[PDB]
């Protein structure tokens, strides 16, 4: 069939022509591949931008600070954009990347409560610093993309420290996408606050056999350039490789 040679060039060139510097990690059982037009970034440190709204839904949940039916309701406020101006739930502020409902949570776990649970999970540097509401978005919390697609394939089987249930919670607020039969979950993030800006996609793909394959996409985001850059690139090249 295809060679590894192939495929690699193939996956380079979907960085190349969207004319941006990324890698993309896919993880298989227990091994990690690298991809991408700029493989040196796979253990460099970025910030988590949104993608750290998975571990602070885990964190609330856990912590008691919200449940997954409740509405956290729009303070009548101009946002940045009209999509987030609603009352939400955390899942739909999941969907929506709703920062503002996720400052909220932050704010309710506090400073004391989310350094300590951040150490806890071991998240990246796991520094979090003294702004409990952007320590994500502006640092001092970072995180590389070999972690990113770690952190993904503990939470797609279960391996955080988190009652299963909390975890199953999370995991539905992460469907973003189905392709012949199987299921694509996972968390854009772009740190628009930081230069260069970084822009990530992480999660991972549920086969039908129910085989799970965990990746994360780390590329520099440019004034511009489409967010969905980033899941038309994932989605090529795990195509590409036969993951969907
Ligand atoms: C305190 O900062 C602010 O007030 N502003 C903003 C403005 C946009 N933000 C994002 N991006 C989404 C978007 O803009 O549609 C994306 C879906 C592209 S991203 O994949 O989440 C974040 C997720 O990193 C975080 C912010 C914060």
């Amino acid at each position: 069939h295809i060679s590894s040679q192939q495929h690699e060039k193939a996956i380079k060139s979907y960085f190349d022509e969207a004319q941006t510097q990324g890698v993309i990690i896919i993880k298989e059982g227990k091994n990690l591949s690298t991809y991408g037009n700029a493989l040196a970034r796979a253990n460099k440190e970025y910030v988590p931008a949104s993608t750290f709204k998975m571990l602070n839904a885990l964190i609330g949940l856990e912590n008691h600070k919200a449940t997954t039916n409740e509405i956290f309701k729009w303070d009548g406020k101009k946002r940045t954009y009209p999509m987030w101006e609603k009352d939400m739930t955390l899942g739909e502020a999941m969907a929506l990347s709703a920062v503002p409902v996720y400052q909220e949570l932050a704010r309710r776990t506090g400073l004391e409560l989310m350094q300590k649970e951040v150490k806890r999970v071991n998240f990246g540097n796991t520094n979090i610093g003294t702004q409990v509401d952007n320590f994500w978005l502006v640092g001092p919390l970072k995180i590389t993309p070999v972690q990113e697609v770690n952190f993904a394939d503990d939470l797609a089987h279960n391996r955080l420290p988190f009652k299963l249930e909390t975890q199953e919670e999370v995991k539905k607020m992460l469907l973003i996408k189905e392709v012949n039969g199987s299921k694509i979950y996972a968390k854009s993030g772009w740190g628009m606050g930081v230069t260069p800006q970084v822009g990530w996609l992480t999660g991972w793909v549920e086969q039908a056999n129910g085989k799970k394959i965990p990746f994360s996409l780390n590329l520099e985001m440019k004034e511009g350039m489409s967010g969905s850059i980033r899941n038309e690139i994932t989605y090529k090249s795990l195509e590409n490789l036969g993951i969907i």
